[PDB]
DNA sequence: TTTTTTCT
DNA sequence: AGAAATAAA
């Protein structure tokens, strides 16, 4: 139940989430290179942009994020719309619903050219006015799926370029889509918003970062690299995920 | 069917 | 509100 996954996802805490996103999640290692290829601003206003378009894609999100990565390593990239104009129609891993996501960056052109090296260190001290900022230019809730995924990727491609690290907002629910329905049905009957915000407070852990251990352990990435008490406390979640 | 969104 | 937007079998 409830009360015993939130036990141990508070004992893997925060750290054990850094863990498994800075050494497993394969969407952060293809940040990460391409974080090395192109200037900090264009890459941040890149990575928030590919976010609000990875939904109903063709392919696994890490195929996806992976080819976003290479193609965009060492690009000269002027108008973020032009250059997924280019991009989506011959990608393989988001090739449906291309005119929709691509009036979506269009519509997100302008609050990306704020995304100044100053304004992402504001906006990764405060990420619940990020979130609200985003959801207000592309005029949706700030609940939907994909504008918390642009949060949660925004955090990720703002650790690397600011050698920082802020936790995720408490406030920030877990991204809501099929997979976390299914997940959660195996669990409990309760909605997985209320679930998932009541695991979070009492672990302390915040929604966002139980994504980030939720689903490498659900695919079965390896968690033999973690230390001998981490290890444990990853394969006793496993044990109530899988 | 399984793998989110706009327009309003 | 809810029909329609696209690729794969
Ligand atoms: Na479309
Ligand atoms: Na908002």
């Amino acid at each position: 139940g409830s009360h015993m996954i939130a036990r141990i996802i508070g004992e893997i805490g925060i750290e054990g989430a850094r863990f498994i996103e800075e050494n497993i999640d394969e969407q952060f290692k293809a940040l990460r290179y391409l974080s090395k290829g192109i200037d900090s601003e264009t890459f941040v206003k890149l990575v928030i942009a590919n976010s609000l378009v990875s939904y109903q894609l063709t392919g696994k999100g890490e195929q996806w994020w992976w080819e976003f990565a290479k193609y965009f390593y060492g690009r000269d990239v002027k108008s973020i719309y032009l250059a997924y104009k280019e991009f989506l129609p011959n990608s393989r891993f988001n090739r449906r619903l291309i005119p929709q996501k691509l009036s979506r960056i269009r519509r997100v052109e302008t609050f990306l050219s704020t995304l100044t090296e100053e304004r992402i260190e504001e906006y990764y001290g405060d990420m619940s006015s990020l979130w609200g900022s985003i959801a207000r230019a592309l005029g949706v809730d700030k609940e939907s799926k994909t504008v918390v995924f642009s949060v949660k990727m925004f955090g990720y491609a703002a650790r690397i370029v600011l050698s920082t690290f802020n936790p995720y907002p408490m406030e920030i629910p877990i991204p809501e889509d099929s997979r976390i329905v299914k997940l959660t049905k195996k669990l409990t009957n309760e909605k997985p918003r209320k679930f998932w915000m009541k695991i979070a407070r009492e672990s302390g852990v915040p929604p966002l970062h139980i994504d980030s251990i939720l689903w490498p352990l659900l695919g079965g990435a390896s968690i033999d690299s973690a230390p001998p008490e981490l290890r444990d406390k990853l394969a006793e979640l496993i044990k109530i995920i899988r």
